């Protein structure tokens, strides 16, 4: 009935034997127990001329309170595919650690659309994210080192915009002043820590093709600036090497698998705000050699997460969208159309018919903007009426595209074959025109009011003074040919959250514009930006327990 | 030949092979690869009357410049008790990641008696540190939010003796304030950082029995104080669930093999001066059940490690030890005779016989006070005179103690093949009279001056006012009847480093006393402790570097 009985019920393969669907032999494979696996990244070497798998996106409408989650659709998908006979995986991000802790923790898609295992992957895991985080402060505790040392560099240490970090929601570490205790312990100066997956190693981790690639990117990442303003970076330090050292191991993808024994790869978890949102470029690659079909996916809706694997991903990693799925349900479309979140299970044509323009933006963005096939997935809910789901195809096939039901939460890949049959069509017969939405030789201030009016739906951006004269310092240092990554709220095509449906006759405020040198990407701030989580009152910390055994109770 | 060339050329065994040396199954080893595994702590429980195996403590002299073992010995002690066909295995402590980054790493051992995979135990290795770190910093943050939320518990944040930690050598996070940036992002304190080894979450870690016991000594945790003085404990903040959560896979040993397949843990790591210097618990008696002999040793000289191994861990884990092994080098001897670190090489008979009290009261210790079978081990020197060597036996077996040579760290078992004879011999011949030098009964002071009189040789111990005040204060708070572990410089049997040899007319100077409730201690404080050591000039990180193919160099 609930996940994690449904997960822990489950008879589940041996991973040797996920690994023979993908062709891996045990020799390419490091097991951590007998469910979790991680794979070398060296065989991608082998695979040069093999040529990518049919690489399936899954994106989402707007987030609302009503639904929803990509993931079971994600995972749903993976598991029809292999139904329906073809040797498809799956490539998801790995969950922070601090959040569960927080507010308990859940499945990595729900119901019968799981992967597992579920308490590993809400842990530890493979320690990926400890060895992300140690790199991290290795890099911290560098910086402030060499200052104490001596400085030969000039590091001006109230300019250091390297952030220590750690994988706890602790607010008690936003704002500190460290190196205190007179000269013998450092040098006084304020600082902060994000949550680990905040950290632009993290960033890094997901974007590297390969070990070369990501030790370039790790001496690249500029660490602050000197007395008279000059860039600082971690290769100055001659820390990239130490830091890949730390990542040499968790920089291998991780093999797991779903539900239904479909093989899926866990692997890299950033923000899809400050950062990209998608599962690392290794284990999407690695995944396009090893199998027929992958189905991936990015955080939030496809305004944020699609619009940034599509710009920023792609192109980094040099691969190419077969299919988009866009999620959504009636239920969130209403709420679109001004539906309180309370009377969500009545029907209301009106209100649907008013929020519905949020899914059609969506699937204009995709199939006419970056011109790549597109299905919409509906995952099914007891409230809706026919209709509703009507109105909702109706519209959709104005646009040129159908929209399936979906049952994936409570059928699994029974649920998805009508989906993943439709995926396979648009595959095949859909017509495909994909490019990134603007060329990486375009202006940064260009770049951003790019995305904003062709994908948010933007009249045009307003930058303020101090992004207007960081751009052109960032364009003056070299930076005005990277892609652009803003940073806005994911409840809204808007800056402003408030704002849903599809809101017109709006520009986009962006106050700061900030450097990701080792990702390769700018960061374009519209409001405020949280990196580190808080704890609630009562944290599910309280009733997570083990003994006899163990037996993790309390997590889910 | 370097330690890393021996250990990278040796042709080693699979952990599968490695575990069926001591009756174990696959079902029973949980891989991390092929080379390494976790046993569940649960198997101990299907021991339970079985009879413990013979239990040898390798211990030494008081280090010193030049070297001494130990680990080759604990190493090399082990390979011939299997190459006299006897079923030894051997439990060692994991090294903290953060000293690498600074000194480079360091073998596991040395020369041909070293344990491996040698570069994955001194990165990330199975996890441990990294889930001892994650509890550490998990209650850390509880104890902010309880605050944040309400603080019923009325815990004074200026009284909070709880630490964060990190496992790299950072000294700017020896002293901070954190909780800055207004209401909504905590409450302002003075805090610092410990290197994560010296988290008390480390000890009870290495303390604790089983799942229920960790679970019970970390609810007892001592976090701080309320505004009128009371404790407050980890328990109170309903965080041991949780804490023991991030425990669960951590807390299951760590097999390993030694170059020449001998079975090792490799489990636990704090220090041997504000803690007890011991493996953990769990993987010492969890050996004693699978084999048939069991080398394990404790940190620094068996004034510090020893004691504490004994006069501790043993009464908590309910084990006895049947022999103690001593290491020693005439070298070092010679050294506490007064020869400076350069002249070492000449012989010397004159200083030898001035420095040879200090090895001759560590044997009078063990065997006249605890009452151990003992055998001296003499590390071979090419340096090393016929008539050096006959001196040292000379005086060992006027205390009834043979000196045997070891040349394990050149030879291998071959070179420890008679010290095992003697280890064996002692063992079945040997009169086994032990009993730790204190009682529980006891009080904290009287404890703390036995320890001082009897194992260090002085006259007694000049408690400061404050160490008066805190060892009452603590007695009335139910805590008189626990084990004492004295923090000192660990180059002399006194407070005083320099002091050499086996000095005499002496006194300890004890300036505070503090509870580790959760190990279940209390610490004696002499000197300046450093619980979180710097980085060098020229960090080792610096030369730490990876290939195209993953390859790590310069570690070593
Ligand atoms: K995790
Ligand atoms: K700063
Ligand atoms: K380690
Ligand atoms: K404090």
């Amino acid at each position: 009935k609930s996940d994690i009985e449904i997960a822990q019920e489950a008879k589940i393969e041996h991973i040797k034997d996920v690994a023979t669907k993908i062709g891996l032999c045990e020799d390419d494979i490091e097991y951590y127990g007998k469910y979790k696996a991680k794979i070398d990244y060296n065989l991608l070497k082998r695979f040069e001329d093999k040529k990518d798998a049919k690489l399936i996106l899954t994106t989402a409408i707007n987030p609302t309170p009503a639904g929803e989650g990509k993931t079971t659709t994600t995972v749903g998908l993976g598991d029809a595919l292999r139904r329906l006979g073809k040797n498809a995986m799956i490539a998801l991000r790995e969950p922070s650690l601090g959040p569960v802790f927080g507010i308990k923790g859940g499945a990595a898609g729900g119901g019968y659309a799981q992967v597992v295992p579920m308490e590993d992957i809400n842990l530890h895991f493979t320690g990926d994210f400890h060895a992300i985080g140690a790199a991290n402060n290795l890099l911290a505790a560098m910086i402030d080192n060499h200052i104490y040392q001596g400085n030969e560099l000039n590091i001006d240490p109230r300019r250091i915009t390297w952030k220590r970090c750690v994988d706890m929601n602790d607010r008690q570490l936003r704002f500190v002043v460290d190196g205190l205790g007179g000269k013998a312990n450092g040098t006084p100066r304020e600082d902060g820590y994000d949550i680990t997956v905040a950290s632009e190693i993290m960033a890094v981790f997901c974007l590297a093709n390969d070990m070369e690639d990501l030790k370039n990117r790790l001496a690249r990442i500029i660490i602050g600036y000197t007395y008279d303003g000059k860039p600082v970076t971690a290769g100055q330090l001659k820390a990239q090497g130490a830091m890949a050292a730390l990542l040499k191991d968790a920089f291998k993808p991780n093999l797991v698998q779903t539900l239904e024994g479909t093989p899926a790869f866990v692997h890299g978890g950033p923000f899809a705000n400050i950062a990209h949102g998608c599962n690392s470029i290794i284990a999407t690659k690695m995944a396009l050699k090893l199998a027929d079909y992958v189905v991936t996916e990015a955080g939030f809706g496809a305004d944020l997460g699609a619009e940034k694997f599509l710009d920023i991903k792609c192109r980094m990693a040099d691969i190419r969208p077969d299919a988009v799925v866009i999620v959504a349900t009636i239920r969130a479309l209403k709420y679109n159309g001004g539906v309180k979140k309370e009377d969500l299970n009545q029907e209301n044509l009106d209100a649907l018919k008013k929020g519905l323009p949020n899914l059609l933006k969506h699937v204009e963005n995709i199939t006419e903007k970056y011109g790549i096939p597109t299905v919409v997935a509906i995952n099914q809910f007891p409230t809706d009426t026919e209709r509703e789901l009507a109105l909702v195809q109706e519209e959709c096939n104005r646009l040129g595209v159908n929209a399936v039901l979906s049952e994936v939460w409570a059928k699994g890949g029974e649920g998805g074959l009508e989906l993943a049959k439709e995926v396979v069509r648009i595959i095949e017969e859909g017509k495909n025109n994909f490019k990134p939405i603007y060329d990486l030789d375009m202006g940064i201030a260009d770049k951003i009011t790019t995305i904003a009016k062709e994908i948010y739906g933007a009249d045009g951006v307003e930058f303020a003074p101090a992004a207007l004269k960081e751009i052109n310092t960032l364009e003056e240092l070299g930076f005005k040919n990277v892609p652009v990554c803003i940073a806005k709220t994911q409840y809204s095509l808007t800056d402003d959250p408030k704002l849903l449906g599809r809101p017109t006759g709006f520009k986009i405020n962006v106050r700061n514009v900030k450097i990701s040198a080792g990702a390769g990407f700018v960061v374009a701030l519209t409001g405020a930006i949280m990196t580190m989580p808080g704890l609630p009152k009562r944290p599910a910390a309280e009733k997570i327990d083990v003994d006899v055994n163990g037996k993790i109770a309390g997590l889910f």
